[PDB]
This record gives C-alpha cells, structure tokens and sequence, in this order.
C-alpha cells in the first residue's frame, strides 16, 4: 500500500561530489532535510571549511572530505574512511564539475582532456568506488549531474558538451550493467538555473522556456530526492530534466 | 527551505480517467494516500460501481462518474458536475485507454481511428475541459499515461503506437502552451507492467530488463505523485519512464 | 562493390500525397530527375490540374488523381487504377496534410479531431493500400513528411504537433512491423523551410539555426531521393531531420 | 533543379581515420567510388601497408599516413603533409577507434580513459586539426562513426558507451558551433554489423532486427556518401542510424 514515506531519506547516507556551495550544497541540503546523513569533498580544505559552515548554520551535521574527483586511489581511500566514520553510501550523487568556455578550434587538448576528466572519468571513477558497497547493502542509487548539454550543443562549450553526453549514456550504461543488484542509476538535467555567478540574456532564456522564469537549485530538490528514494525503484538509466520545459519547447516566435 | 511536504496532495482533487481497476485505480489509490481527494469516470456504470467499491475497502471516499472521454459535452457536464459537488480538479491523469492487436493492413480504417480517438483525441478534450479552471486556481497538473510505445514500435500494435506517440508530443505541446500559466504536463511511460489479464515471454521480458522482474502497478505510484505534486514544478514536457531500464538497455545478449 | 547508382530512382514508381505544388512538389519533382515516375493525388481537380502543368513545364510526366486521402474506398480504387495504368508503386511519400493554428483550449473537437485524420489517420491508410503490393514486388519505400513538431511543442499547434509526434510513432512501427519484408518506413523532417505563403522573425529563426538561413524546398531533395532509394536499404524507422542544425543546437544566446 | 550529381564526391578529398580494414575501408572503398580521392591513417606501417594493398587492389590510389589519432601534434603534421601532398581535406570520417569489453567495477581508470581518449578526444583532436581548411575551402563535412551505444547501454561496455555517447554530443556541438561556416557535422551509427571478427547469439539479433538480419559494412557505404556529399547539405547535428530498425523495434518476442 502506497506511502509517502516512500520519499523519506531517512537512515540512509549520500555523497555528494563537490556540494561546498551551489547545486551541489542545494541537493545535499534537501537530501539531509529529507532525512539523510550528508557526506561531501571538495579540492581543497578551503572549499570543504565553507561547506561545513554553510551545513551547520542550515541545521545539518555534515561530512566533508578533501579530494580530487578525478584521483582513483584518494577517491577510494575518501570512501573507506567514509565506511569507518559514518557508514555505508547509500546514494551517490555525482555533481562536482567544471566548465570552459573556448572556440573548439581555439581549445588546447590538454583542456579538452582536462573537462572531459573531471566531468566524465571523474564519475566513472566515484560510481566504481562506492557500487561494490550497494550491492553488498542491496539497494544502491547513483544521481548523475547532466545538463541540457547532455542534449543539445552551442558555440565555446565543445568539451563540456562532450561530456554531458557522455555522462548521460554512462548513467544508462550503469543502469543496465548493475540494475540487477538493485542500483538504480538516473540523471537530473536542470535547465537555466539563476546562479549568484551569473537585459536582452534575461528576455531570451525567458521567452524559450514555458515556465517563462529562469529556474532556481529549489527547483532541483524534489526531483534529486525522488530519484534518491523508494520512490523511484523501478526508474532506471533514465534523465530526468528539470526545466520548466525547454527541451520540450520550439522557443516563443515573434 | 525544502520539505518532504513538497510530495503532499493534501487539499488537492485529482481526476484519473477510467480509474475503475488496473494502473488508473493504482495511481488514484496512491493519490488519495498521498492526501488527494479522488474523482473518476469510467464507460458504463457496472465499471464506476466496481471502481467505487474497491476505493471504498481501500478507505478512499471516491467520486465517480459514467462519462465516455471521447463525449466532449459529456466531460464538459462532468467537469461542472465535480466543480460544484467536489471542487476544482488539480490534478488530470489521463489514464483511460483501449489497445487493439491486429496486423496493420488487416486493420479497418474504423478500428484505427477508434484507438486514435480514445488514446490521443481524448486526452485532448479532457485536458480541455480541466486546463480553464486550473489557471483559474493559478496551478495545475496534467499526467498523461504514455507507454514504451511512445518511444519504440511493434507488429499488430500500430494504432496504439501512433496514438502514444501522438500522446507524447500533446503532452510536450501542452507544457509549451500553458507551462507560463502554471500548469505541468508530463507523461508517466510504464515499461512491462504484470496486470492480472497476462514461461518463453517471461525469460525475454526479464532479460530485456535491467532490474531483471516485470514492473507492477506499484512501481507507477511514487512517480506518479511526484509528478502531481510541488515537488516536480520544474518539471515540464517531459516522459518520466517507468521501466526498470528498459529503453536504456540494448538487452541480455547470448 | 558500391555504385553511385544505388541512389538511382530509375524504373521505380513514386506515389507523393498532396504534390501539387509546396514541398510535395518539390520532393516528386526531384523523384523524376533521379529516374522515377511520379503520380500523386490532391483534394480537387484544380490543384490537380495545377501540379499536373507545373510537372509538365519541369519536363515530366506525371499521372494525377482526385482523392481525398482521409477516404480509404478512394485510396484503395485510386491505388487500383494506378496499378492498371502506371504499374505497381514502388515508393510513397505521405505529403499530404494541414496545419491549423489555434489556441487547444479554443480548438474545436472537430477542428482537433479533422488535423489528426488528415495528418496521421491518413498516412496510415495510405501506407495500407499500398503495403500489400510492395511485399509481392519484393521491396518498398515509405517517407512519411514529419515536422520538428514531431519533437518539440508550440502555443496554437496542439493538433498538429500530437499528429507528427504520432505520424513519428506510425514510421518506426511500419519499419517494425515490415522491415521483415523488405519495406523501409523512414521520415523526413523539414526544418524551418521559406514557403511563398510565409524581420524580428527572420532574425529568429536564423539565430536557431547554427546553418544560419532558412531552409528551402530544395534542401529535401538529396534526403528525400536518399530515402526512396537502395542506397539507404539498412535504413529503417529512422526521421531524417533536415533542419540546418536546429535540433541540435540550444540557439545562439546574447 | 535537383541532379543526382549532388550524391557525387568527384574533386574532392576525405581523410577517413583507421580505413586500413573494416568498416573504415568500406566508406573508404564507397567514398573513392563516388569520385573522392581518399586519404587514410593507421596506428602502424603494418596496418598502413595492408591498406594500402586492398585499396590498390580494389583499384583505388590511396594515401597513407601512419598517425595516432590521439596526437594533436602527431595529427596536425599529417594534416599539414596531406594538404601539401594531396591537397585540402573537404571530409572527415572519424572512424578510428577500440572497444574493451570489462565489467564497469573490475575496469582500471587507465583503461576506461585510454577508451575515452581515442573515442571521444581523438575525434575532437582531429575535427580540430581539419576545421579550419574546411572554413577556408567554403564547406567542410565531418562524418562522426557512433554506435548503438551512443543510445542504449550494455554490461562491459561502460567506456566505449560513454565514449560514443559524448562522440553523439560532440557531432552536435561541432554541427552547432561550425554550422554557420558551412561545415555539416553528422553521424552515422551502425546497428549489428558482421565483422570476419565474430546459434542463439544470431537468432538474438535476428529477432532484435525488423529487416531480420545482420548489417554489413556495404550497408554503411550509401548513408555515407550521403552525408559527405551536396545531397546532405542542410542535414546537420543529426545521427542517422543504420541499423535495420533496431533503435525504432521493441523485439520480437513469444
Ligand atoms: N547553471 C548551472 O549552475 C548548471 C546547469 C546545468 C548543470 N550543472 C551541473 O551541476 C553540477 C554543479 O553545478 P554548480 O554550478 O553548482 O557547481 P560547479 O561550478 O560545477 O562546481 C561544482 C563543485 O565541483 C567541485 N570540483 C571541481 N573539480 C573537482 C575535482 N576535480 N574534484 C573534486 N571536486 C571538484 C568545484 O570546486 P571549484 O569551486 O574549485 O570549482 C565545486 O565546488 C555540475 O556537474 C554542473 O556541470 C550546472
Ligand atoms: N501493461 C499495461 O497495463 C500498460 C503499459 C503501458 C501503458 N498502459 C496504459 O495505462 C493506461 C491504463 O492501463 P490499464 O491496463 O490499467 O487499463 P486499460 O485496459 O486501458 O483500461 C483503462 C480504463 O479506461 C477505460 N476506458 C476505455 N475507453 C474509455 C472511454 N472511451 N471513456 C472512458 N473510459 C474508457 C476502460 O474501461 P474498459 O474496462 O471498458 O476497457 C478501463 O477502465 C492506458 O492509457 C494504457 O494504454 C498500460
Ligand atoms: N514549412 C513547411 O511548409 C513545412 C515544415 C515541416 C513539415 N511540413 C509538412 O510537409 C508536407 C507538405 O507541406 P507543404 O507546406 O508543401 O503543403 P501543405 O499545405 O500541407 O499542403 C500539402 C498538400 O496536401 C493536400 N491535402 C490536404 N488535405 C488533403 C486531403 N484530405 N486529401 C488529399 N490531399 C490533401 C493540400 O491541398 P490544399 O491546397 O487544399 O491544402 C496540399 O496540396 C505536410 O505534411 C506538412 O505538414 C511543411
Ligand atoms: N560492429 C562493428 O564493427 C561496429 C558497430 C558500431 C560502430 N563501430 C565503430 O566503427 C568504427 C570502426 O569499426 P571497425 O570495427 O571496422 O574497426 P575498429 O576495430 O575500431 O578499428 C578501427 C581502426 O582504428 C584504428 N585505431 C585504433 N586506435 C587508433 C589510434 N589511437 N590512432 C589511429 N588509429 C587507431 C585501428 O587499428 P587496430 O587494428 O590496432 O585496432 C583500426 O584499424 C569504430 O569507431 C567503431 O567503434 C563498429
Ligand atoms: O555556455 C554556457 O555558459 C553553458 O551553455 C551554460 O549556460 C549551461 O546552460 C550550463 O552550464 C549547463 O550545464
Ligand atoms: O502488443 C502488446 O501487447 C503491447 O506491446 C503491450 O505489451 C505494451 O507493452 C503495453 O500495452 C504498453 O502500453
Ligand atoms: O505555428 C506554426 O506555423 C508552425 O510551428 C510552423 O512554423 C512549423 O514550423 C511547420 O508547419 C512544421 O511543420
Ligand atoms: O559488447 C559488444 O561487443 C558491443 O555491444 C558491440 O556488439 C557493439 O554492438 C558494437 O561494437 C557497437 O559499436
Ligand atoms: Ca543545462
Ligand atoms: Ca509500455
Ligand atoms: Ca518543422
Ligand atoms: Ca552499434
């Protein structure tokens, strides 16, 4: 018989990559608020130091590491640490990332490799290090930062792009190579979200999405923790956008 | 700051279209659990009594109502019968449909555009009819039951296929139109769902899915409110599937 | 060994819906110069008339007929006397359709109901009529003409966009249902394409456009002859778009 | 007025990556039929030199060059040689590449990003070395090999299904960022193909596959040149699949 506890977080533990502040720090904050046990890293002490603080003043008890997403050996390391200390992740949500902005012709390799790193390999590598632990538990879940990039392309974003795109069929891979061991691994694809880091701009973004707002990271927090949930069990290797409807959108004409 | 609260129907009626037994009847069940007060049609009045009964010794005080959703005058009446006797309707899940099997060229022009009616042109006038007053109210939800259908073909099901497809881009159309008014329209696509009215066939089905077990009415219930509820207001245009990683998986290979 | 000449359309037969003039027109016109021999119906004898001098004064030959192609009786007889006075049709093109534009909640069912017969029923029983003689000649081409509505919703284009997506649907279960028998049912979806019956609007759809024009009629041409012939024969329930990029591209941003 | 001589690739050169064997010499073969003249690369002299010898045997004048596509300044250099050699590449065919086959969690992240490299960077290495002569020319054409796994994943292919996702992403961006240059980014993705290098197995694919058979690298040739030529010319950012109706076909089932 249904339940609305079927949404709860409680008792189980997620890490968060990257979630100092932004997106990140958005879907950690609802997730603890749902009932879960927040673990996170950033790349520096700095970074962690301030996602610590901003836990706290939220009510929230966190869990922060440093360590590089796109570092094997310091990931696993982070991770056996995390089993010791808190205990077994339940929910992985692999948000930390970076973008550059560079004409492709214009982008060195070494830059392009770099992007593709930490926003594709970089998953691979964290969803490798917390699955065998899943499985032993007998559930696991694995959110997978995407982007409408996953989707569709623009000028100066070449590499980030490639990524997304990767990251969504990596998601899907992993839906369908561990959705036997009860991992259900599943993408959010937030739209236009208004970041502090960010007029005729405002007007176009508005026009092309139904909504006819930019979106916020709040907009983020229902659909991260039905994807972390029983609630969503038998959804699997599947993108979730959260976009007021842009991608479903021919654009506002004149 | 988030709340679990966001998934509560509390204060909300919703409308599922032919929620006498099967899907429908799960999704409205879940609904009223969830905090909905129910309202439903069905064809004749044998169905509304049985549908009545089961909410009944499931402790949901449902409201049903005998309308064919093809009938225009006929929702129209009924949705002025259950604004003055319940109230608003939030919520639409346009569930009700039928399914032919029969070779393509075998099929009468009739029979074809019987499940076209029913399974696309439906839909439309339900939405209709609820969309006014749903503005009015300054928020609505339209869930629209898709199908794998809306995404991949099969011999003797073309109506049903070219009717789900339909089904999807008029749930991507209705978010472009009315996202700016507030209302959400997305689909729920079920993958393979073990009814009552249904082994070589259980090995293929079992093999094409990841999670590695047929769905059942259950697996819809947690998406499905997520999808009426607050917490999926971002959400918009979009076919949440239900599948246990069916469409992303190319299938257990020998 | 590859030849050139299996994009040839020579000794074949092509039946395009609608070709009066437009881009039905166009596609049977570019038919003709790669070999085929065109015949095509309209609504009435004027516009039947009207194609039948536009092909002579481009040098061909083609065979017309009055049929409405929501009447199946019609099809059927019109595909008979087709058989009896060109040869069997080797190649059909669903051209033929009608756009309205009108707010959903104002459109009428009727009005709904008539663009879903025309646009989607319609190429259905088409592609029935003439199914049966291309399994006996041992291969057949069906090119369904789909839209970006097919993919993506717009205020005013309800009916028509919840036809193409179902006309999308249709196309891959033809392939699925067929494609065993040696028909290709595949789709051309013309982008943004300037018509005679059609700025801040120009400026619109050229900045969606990463190939930064309209499109024109003759842009369908290559993927249409493409479609029709051998050398797309492992092609099946597949939509072509030919849009300049615009699906791909989230659009050029201020 | 349409010729089928845009379907022609006469005065023009294609660099098609890996073409010593496989489906690489097939487009190749295909590429030199319809009038282009053909330059190759492969990892070795051995690899090279067998190349070589099948296009001489196969009455074609090739140019090898032995390059790893994974070295920018490697590959500029061929770039540089080939045009003061041969002359401006109008086509590129990103075909190099390799597949590993290891459960996700047993896979070593050197050899999940040695996949990723040659898959993914590579063809952006390349795409980049190319462009800008392409612009120079007036047009350029840039064919990306992809996969069904830029769709759907599959157990032991987590890295190539990543890769071939994020290569799907990367013809987007390319075809978004260079469309207004006139340069046609596309992919092709071949469905089963029957390699020399590969029973229930073939009943599997049968039965996955509408035209009811394995593809072969012939089946490529035609869609190939297509998108190469004139006759694609407003086809941009789009993955045209050749799989026989895999990606549109639920299964044949019991
Ligand atoms: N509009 C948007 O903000 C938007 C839209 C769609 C998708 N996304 C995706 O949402 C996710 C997060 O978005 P956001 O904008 O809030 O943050 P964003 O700038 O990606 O930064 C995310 C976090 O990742 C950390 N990080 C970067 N590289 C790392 C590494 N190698 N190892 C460990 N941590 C690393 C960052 O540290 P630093 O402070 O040093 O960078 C930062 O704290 C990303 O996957 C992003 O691509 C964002
Ligand atoms: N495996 C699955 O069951 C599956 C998978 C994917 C999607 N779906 C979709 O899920 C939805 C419901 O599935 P289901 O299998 O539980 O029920 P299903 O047999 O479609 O029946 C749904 C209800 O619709 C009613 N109905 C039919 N035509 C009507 C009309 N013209 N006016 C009013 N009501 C009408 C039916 O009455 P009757 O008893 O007289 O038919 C029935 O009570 C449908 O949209 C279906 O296409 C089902
Ligand atoms: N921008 C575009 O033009 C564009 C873009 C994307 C897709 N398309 C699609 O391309 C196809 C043709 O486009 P178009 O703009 O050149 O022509 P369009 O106006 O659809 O007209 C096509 C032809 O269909 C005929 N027709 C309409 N209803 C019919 C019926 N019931 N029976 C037989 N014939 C009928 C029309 O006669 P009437 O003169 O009486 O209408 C006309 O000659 C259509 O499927 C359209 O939806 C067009
Ligand atoms: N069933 C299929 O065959 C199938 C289906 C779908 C897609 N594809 C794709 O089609 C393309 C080619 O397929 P295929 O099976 O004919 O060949 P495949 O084994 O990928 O080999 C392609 C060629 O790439 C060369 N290569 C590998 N790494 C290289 C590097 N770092 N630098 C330069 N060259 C390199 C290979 O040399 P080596 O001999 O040393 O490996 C080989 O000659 C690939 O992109 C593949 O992923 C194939
Ligand atoms: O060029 C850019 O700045 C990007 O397109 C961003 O606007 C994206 O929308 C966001 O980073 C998606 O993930
Ligand atoms: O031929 C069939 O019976 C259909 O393919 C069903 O099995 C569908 O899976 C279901 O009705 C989807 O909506
Ligand atoms: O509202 C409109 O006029 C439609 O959106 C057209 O512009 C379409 O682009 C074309 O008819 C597609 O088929
Ligand atoms: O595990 C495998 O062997 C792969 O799935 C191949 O069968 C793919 O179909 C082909 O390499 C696609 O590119
Ligand atoms: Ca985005
Ligand atoms: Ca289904
Ligand atoms: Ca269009
Ligand atoms: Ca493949």
């Amino acid at each position: 018989q249904f339940s609305l506890d079927q949404f709860s977080l409680k008792g189980k533990i997620a890490l968060v990559t990257g979630a100092s502040y932004g997106i990140g720090f958005a879907i950690a904050s609802a997730y603890a608020k749902a009932g879960a046990t927040i673990v996170f890293n950033d790349i520096n002490q700095e970074l962690v130091d301030r996602g610590m603080a901003a836990y706290k003043a939220a009510g929230i008890n966190a869990h922060g590491y440093v360590c590089d997403v796109t570092d094997e050996d310091g990931i696993q390391a982070m991770v056996a640490q995390i089993e010791s200390e808190v205990g077994i992740i339940d929910i992985l949500v692999n948000n930390a990332g970076i973008i550059r902005r560079v004409p492709m012709i214009e982008m060195t390799a070494a830059q392009f490799r770099q992007v593709i790193d930490i926003d594709l390999n970089a998953p691979f590598i964290v969803s490798k290090a917390v699955i065998p632990s899943m499985i032993k538990k007998g559930h696991g879940k694995i959110i997978n930062i995407c982007s409408m990039m996953s989707e569709l392309g623009r000028e100066t974003v070449s590499a980030y792009a490639a990524a997304k795109g990767g990251l969504k069929m990596l998601t899907k891979n992993i839906a369908s190579e561990y959705g036997e061991a009860n991992i259900q691994c599943n993408g959010i694809g937030p739209g236009y979200i208004a970041t502090p880091q960010t007029h005729p701009f405002d007007q176009f973004i508005i026009a092309k999405t139904p909504a006819a707002r930019w979106g916020e990271a709040e907009d983020l927090m229902g659909p991260a923790v039905f994807l972390a949930s029983d609630a969503s069990n038998f959804v699997n290797g599947h993108i979730l956008y959260v976009d007021g409807g842009i991608l479903a959108y021919i654009g506002k004409q004149p």
